[PDB]
């Protein structure tokens, strides 16, 4: 079972995280190429009832909401995807834990909401195939007061404190969870970035952040166990290198 960090390599036994085309990877704003064919970004569904409730579960290497069907994503023409899960990736106490950077600079956390090519049926028959999957990434930053989306989850972390355990929330509105902003984000196609690091994945990274409280940040980084008996902390994989891959930008960056 992979863990986060060391020793031991990741492809000693998943060879396919020694591809070329990996993630995450370090954005640079003013290389990226802009490209005025990205549009806003389109989501239908995110707005959920409060039953259905959702799966939220420990897995040892994040927290995970499982999404209901009918949550689709709009990449652009040819590009239409539904939700399948999201889950989040964070740091410790003084130290950020995104997978992203942004001219080296990392935040403190980071949302992955996976999502599955409308061409396929099955994650299974996506995996490896150039756009299969898609994942919207957005930054987790602290602001000053609690973001009352986010506490819907966050308040139900204490419960599922053991790795292997998991709990059933209400639904909520899942777009409340990302950027308000959605016409500024980065593109790039890469992997998986757990293993087996499959590629072909179209990631959407937001420019705008999210932001949490201290509080909410601490319970995030500090709520949860991981394997043996490891506190669930700094489960990012680390930056990858680029490769000849051009990032592209909805947006002109672009001055300092
Ligand atoms: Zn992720």
């Amino acid at each position: 079972h992979w863990r986060y960090g060391g020793d031991p390599p990741w492809p000693r036994v998943s060879p396919a995280c020694a591809g070329r085309f990996q993630s995450p990877v370090d954005i640079r704003p003013q290389l990226a190429a802009f490209s005025p064919a990205l549009r806003p970004l389109e989501l239908s569904g995110f707005q959920l009832p409060p039953l259905p409730e959702l799966r939220l579960r420990n897995n040892g290497h994040s927290v995970q909401l499982t999404l209901p069907p009918g949550l689709e994503m709009k990449l652009g023409p040819g590009r239409e995807y539904r939700a399948l899960q999201l889950h989040l990736h964070w740091g410790a106490a003084g130290r950020p834990g995104s997978e992203h950077t942004v001219e080296g600079h990392r935040f403190p956390a980071e949302i992955h909401v996976v999502h599955l090519s409308t061409k396929y049926a099955r994650v299974d028959e996506a995996l490896g195939r150039p756009g299969g999957l898609a994942v919207l990434a957005a930054f987790l930053e602290e602001g000053p007061e609690e973001n009352s989306a986010y506490e819907q989850l966050l308040s139900r972390l204490e419960e599922i404190a053991e790795e292997g355990s998991e709990t059933q929330v209400p639904g909520l509105d899942i777009s409340a969870l990302l950027p308000s902003d959605f016409s500024r984000y980065f593109q790039y196609e890469g992997s998986l970035t757990t293993p087996p690091c499959a590629q072909g994945v179209i990631w959407t990274v937001f420019n705008q952040t999210v932001s949490l409280s201290a509080k909410q940040l601490h319970t995030l980084s500090d709520t949860l166990w991981g394997p043996g008996d490891s506190r669930l902390q700094l489960n990012f994989r680390a930056t990858q290198p680029l490769n000849g891959r051009v990032i592209e930008a909805s947006f002109p960056a672009g001055v300092d």
